[PDB]
């Protein structure tokens, strides 16, 4: 199905190379050309996984920071999507990890919140902030802490992500974990120094926030 009144998209999102190089090697301006949503086919290719289309528009030399109408990055495109060889593509044409689209998201916070472990690791390993906020100022870790992502929990501390930052709630990734119970989550938190004393705009603490048999847990983690 059509996803652009544009052609080169679609041929870019269906996987008509050959095609698709026949046309912009016939008219170069086509593989910079904006479609209805200010996408290029590099949006698209990357939206769909065409990962022999990314690397002929890269190597073509377009642009690879370029914002569809909401604010999405190729590389906002490809971690979202798990296009895990096409980040690698992108980081290598020296997209900016750091990003935002409208909504005050980095690429890391779909990477990060769809639990895309190795593009996590590509985007970190690439310069990506970890304490990045959003418009709520919540992190990539509040996202793992909340949803109990435990393994990107882990790669978000070994890339030195923040566990005593507050969303516009007063709320930090261990508050969050243990509002939902995430044990092994809170657990490992504050095995980092997490705090268990910090208040939010509720003035209440993590352990006031969990169901007992965790908040028990936690105190004796720390005083015992």
């Amino acid at each position: 199905g059509c996803v652009s009144n544009l052609m080169v998209c679609n041929l870019a999102y269906s996987g008509k190379l050959e095609e698709l190089k026949e046309s912009i090697l016939a008219d170069k301006s086509l593989a910079t050309r904006t479609d209805q949503d200010s996408r290029t086919a590099l949006h698209w290719a990357c939206s769909a996984g065409h990962t022999e289309i990314v690397e002929f528009l890269l190597q073509l030399g377009v642009p690879v920071n370029d914002k569809d109408d909401a604010g999405w990055s190729p590389l906002h495109i490809a971690a979202s999507a798990g296009r895990d060889e096409i980040v690698k593509a992108l980081l290598g044409k020296g997209a900016q990890v750091n990003a935002v689209n409208q909504n005050g998201c980095t690429p890391l916070h779909y990477a990060a919140s769809k639990n895309r472990h190795e593009i996590a690791v590509m985007l970190l390993e690439g310069g990506a902030n970890p304490d990045a906020k959003d418009h709520y100022e919540a992190t990539a870790m509040h996202r793992a802490a909340a949803k109990g992502n435990l393994k990107m929990i882990h790669i978000l501390l070994y890339y030195k992500a923040s566990t005593n930052i507050q969303d516009t709630e007063g709320n930090t990734p261990l508050h969050l974990a243990c509002d939902e119970e995430r044990v092994e989550e809170a657990k490992l938190l504050v095995s980092q120094g997490a705090s268990i004393y910090i208040e939010n705009k509720e003035e209440k603490t993590p352990l006031q926030v969990a169901k007992g048999g965790l908040g028990l847990i936690l105190k004796r983690m720390v005083e015992g």
